[PDB]
């Protein structure tokens, strides 16, 4: 009989990995190691050990070695083929301050500690928290922000890391509107360093602001041009031999330009859909992506638990609370105040007087049939949030601090969703939005304003929409 197993494996420098055969018996008649490529570092003593250490060097830059174990017994021959690749660590770095950009992330470095255990995490986020206990558990150090933005603690930390480590790969991940605003600061000071190297960009929408800025840019003469000819502007600025810093789109879409960069869109579409941004969709190429709305369900059951204590979210209490009554299930989304200068009980009875049409049968706005209700109120809603689920006795919360963002990923939105606008309804599935609330704003102070807005015409381009979902509250 023969047999023969092969396997491979990246070995971070200075830790150890152990040579073994694979799938053996613990006895031969006979049996050797054999070192078959790379700098020669087998031991001799090993050459008659079973299993070894091996200890991955320090390089000047990422080196495989093959080692050959041969065992032979009375009627069956093993081979065991290894192959180890030594490789730079790896420090992964988080900003954002938004939710979405956050919650994605979260769910990447719950995939990556198992994947990738020897990795360290710098996370930088304003929404989502991290305790000390969860933070151990997937080999985060939080860092705080400056403001929204990434801070001087986190870029003196990731300098003394850098520092630390013969070579390093960053891996960087943050919110794409923001990048600009993010990353130069920690890119600017190690560019010299040649031993550093930044492997990978992930860049997330943080919800309806990329879209806007995409819509009110679209018809901007030569903007792809534009966009070429401020590369450079990006990459001398990184590199400091400049202090001219690409305006607008050339700051937030040349990074795939010069660095491995991923564009994750929560509408990937949108480049599709809108014929004026076609350009911007073959000027990305491959490095625009559509946001992944499946990851977690793909998760284990107790990886997904842990994103639930972080994220705040009792998935199985709202699940039994969607099955207490048979109906379907309605979340309104509640809003703070906005313009008029009324009192806050204004504007919260407001919100009930919208939440009171939708379940009239006989009111144009009826959202079409009996719902059980749910009210998911804007987390700085306050009293407001109160006085709301006060005025319908069997309407059940869902605790205002939960992100509605995490909904959508967790695969627990409900039958139908309706309220005031937010960013939060641009990853709602069409068929479950219902309509769509505008209140008065320094833009828009009436219907016809907001069928006009920027963010009601991507909507519509969008199919989020149709206009008659579009309804004004002064
Ligand atoms: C153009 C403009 O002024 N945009 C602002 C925006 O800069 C920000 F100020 C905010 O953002 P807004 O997208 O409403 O909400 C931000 C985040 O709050 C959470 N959320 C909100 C409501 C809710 N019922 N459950 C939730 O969970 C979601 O995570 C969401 O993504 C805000 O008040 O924080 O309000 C909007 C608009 O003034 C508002 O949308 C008009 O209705
Ligand atoms: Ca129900």
């Amino acid at each position: 009989k023969e047999t023969v197993s092969s396997n491979s494996a990246d070995v971070v420098e200075t830790e150890t990995y152990q040579l073994t055969p694979i799938d053996a018996p613990s006895s031969f008649l006979s049996h050797s190691w054999e070192q078959t490529c790379g700098t020669p570092i087998l031991n001799e003593s090993d050459k008659q050990a079973i299993s070894f250490d091996f200890v991955a060097p320090e390089l000047k830059q990422d080196e495989k070695y093959c080692f050959t174990f041969k065992g032979i017994t009375g009627d069956h021959r093993y081979i065991t083929n290894t192959t180890l690749t030594v490789v730079a660590p790896t420090l992964e770095v988080y900003i954002d301050h938004a939710s979405l950009p956050s919650l994605q992330q979260l769910i990447h470095i719950i995939q990556a500690k198992d994947e990738y255990p020897s990795n360290q995490r710098f996370v930088s986020w304003k929404r989502v928290t991290v305790d000390a206990d969860n933070a151990n558990k997937l080999n985060i150090h939080t860092y705080p922000l400056k403001g929204n933005n990434t801070s001087p603690e986190m870029v003196a930390a990731i300098d003394e890391y850098a520092q630390s480590k013969n070579r390093l790969n960053i891996e960087f991940y943050t919110n794409t509107a923001h990048v600009f605003n993010n990353l130069p600061p920690i890119i600017q000071p190690l560019y010299n360093n040649e031993k550093v190297k930044i492997s990978h960009i992930s860049l997330y929408d943080d919800g309806s602001s990329e879209y806007v800025s995409l819509y009110q840019w679209k018809d901007t003469p030569n903007k792809i041009e534009t966009l070429e000819g401020e590369v450079s502007l990006l990459a001398n600025y990184l590199a400091g031999t400049s202090p001219d810093a690409p305006k607008g789109m050339g700051n937030r879409y040349n990074w795939h330009k010069l660095y491995d960069t991923d564009y994750y869109f929560l509408r990937e579409d949108y480049l599709d859909v809108e014929a004026n941004l076609h350009d911007l969709r073959d000027y990305l190429g491959s490095s625009a992506k559509q946001m992944p709305w499946d990851e977690f369900a793909k998760l284990s059951d107790s990886q997904q638990t842990l994103f639930l204590d972080i994220v705040g979210f009792d998935k199985e209490q709202l699940q039994q609370q969607y099955s207490q009554s048979p109906l379907p299930n309605f979340i309104f989304t509640g809003t703070t105040t906005w313009a008029g200068g009324e009192t806050k009980e204004y504007y919260a009875q407001q919100q009930v007087n919208v939440i009171n049409n939708a379940i009239n049968e006989t009111s144009p706005y009826y959202l079409g049939k009996d719902y059980d209700l749910f009210f998911k109120g804007h987390p700085a809603g306050g009293v407001i949030n109160d006085i709301i689920l006060g005025s319908f006795p069997d309407m059940i919360n869902i605790p205002a601090k939960i992100s509605f963002e995490v909904l959508m990923m967790t695969d627990m939105l409900p039958d139908t969703v309706a309220g005031i606008a937010s960013s939060l309804y641009f990853t709602i599935p069409a068929d479950k939005v219902n309509f769509i609330v505008f209140t008065s704003s320094d833009t828009i102070t009436d219907r016809e304003e907001a069928l006009k807005s920027p963010l009601v015409q991507v909507m519509l381009t969008l199919g989020i929409v149709k206009e008659k979902d579009v309804l004004f509250w002064a």
